[PDB]
């Protein structure tokens, strides 16, 4: 089996991506950010306390013939940015652009962070990070694409991110008209539940490729690319006006900038992320301060090639009993 299903910003920033993914019978459309850094299946759900839902498409359980409670099992979980949510789940079956896994377990919040509350276009949440990282307590469930693996016609997810624009994610199949030149594949390890890999160095504009060892994960479900500070440092250094500020959050630059390329390498070929790709606009309404889409992963503990990154190329979740990662352009 194949499924195939169109991924689209929920805003002009393209701060997040939001893909249509059916549950329950008859089916019920929820619009979910589907997160390659994390392993819950989660959605807002008539169980969510009415104060904390704000617009969102809700699951109803009770409507879905074939919903069955999960006895006994909750879920909690805290990301990365500080928003949270929690609940208890049922099985379902959850199809996603034509691929169907019945007995989903589809995580229903009983409570959601105010984040989540304030972003009425999200409707949950689709973990494609390693299933060992899912947090259903006491039995610990799947990810929707371990589950449909065995099913694929090859044991793979790619992502084809768009700028400004609607992109694909595709399940059991690469599709070879999506991306120009050849695909480089590299080692991945599962040890801390991502998908980890090395990246061979990087270069600012037209300047010359660094080559250094850069460890990190490839999350769709985060934003902006999040790299050491000496990486950061070099890239603003090339921006007039670019400076870390404390009470913004980070690196800020000039609106009228022109902001340079950034290159990060796999293997010995090379992604190029075009300037634009790092504007992330006004840091609020009417400023002419910007704020930028590289950042330093100081003090978060680990490297993330996020949205930023991804979206500049074409990239292959290898789901082997190996799993490796394969980039290319696009």
């Amino acid at each position: 089996s194949t499924g195939s299903a169109t991924t689209t910003p929920i805003d002009s920033l393209d701060d997040a991506y939001i893909t249509p993914v059916q549950i329950g019978t008859p089916a019920q459309t929820l619009n979910l950010d589907f997160d390659t850094g994390s392993s819950d299946l989660w959605v807002f759900s008539s169980e969510t306390t009415a104060s904390e839902v704000d617009g969102q498409t809700i699951y109803t359980p009770s409507k879905s013939t074939t919903a069955k409670l999960l006895s006994g099992a909750t879920w909690s979980i805290s990301y990365g940015d500080g928003s949270s949510s929690s609940g208890d789940v049922y099985t379902d079956t959850v199809s996603v652009g034509g691929l169907t896994v019945t007995g989903q377990a589809v995580e229903s919040a009983k409570k959601v962070s105010s984040s989540f509350t304030e972003d009425s276009t999200i409707d949950g949440l689709l973990g494609l990070a390693f299933s060992t990282l899912n947090t259903v307590s006491p039995t610990q469930q799947k990810t929707f694409f371990d589950n449909a693996k065995a099913s694929l016609d090859s044991p793979v997810f790619t992502a084809d991110l768009g700028y400004h624009a609607p992109g694909t994610y595709n399940f059991g199949f690469i599709d070879t008209t999506a991306y120009t030149g050849s695909i480089t594949y590299t080692a991945v390890s599962t040890k801390q539940g991502f998908w980890e890999w090395t990246s061979t160095g990087y270069a600012v504009g037209s300047g010359t490729f660094k080559s250094t060892s850069i460890d990190g994960i490839a999350d769709t479900g985060t934003t902006l690319l999040y790299l050491p500070a000496t990486v950061v440092s070099a890239y603003w250094a090339q921006v007039s006006g670019a400076k870390s500020s404390s009470s913004v959050g980070g690196y800020v630059f000039p609106c009228s900038a022109t902001l340079p390329s950034f290159t990060f390498g796999v293997g010995s070929a090379r992604i190029v992320i075009p300037g634009d790709y790092i504007d992330f606009g006004p840091i609020s309404t009417g400023s002419s301060s910007c704020f930028g889409g590289i950042q330093s992963s100081a003090g978060i503990g680990i490297n993330i090639f996020g949205d930023v990154a991804l979206k500049a190329a074409f990239v292959v979740f290898n789901g082997a009993t190996t799993p490796t990662l394969g980039f290319a352009s696009k």
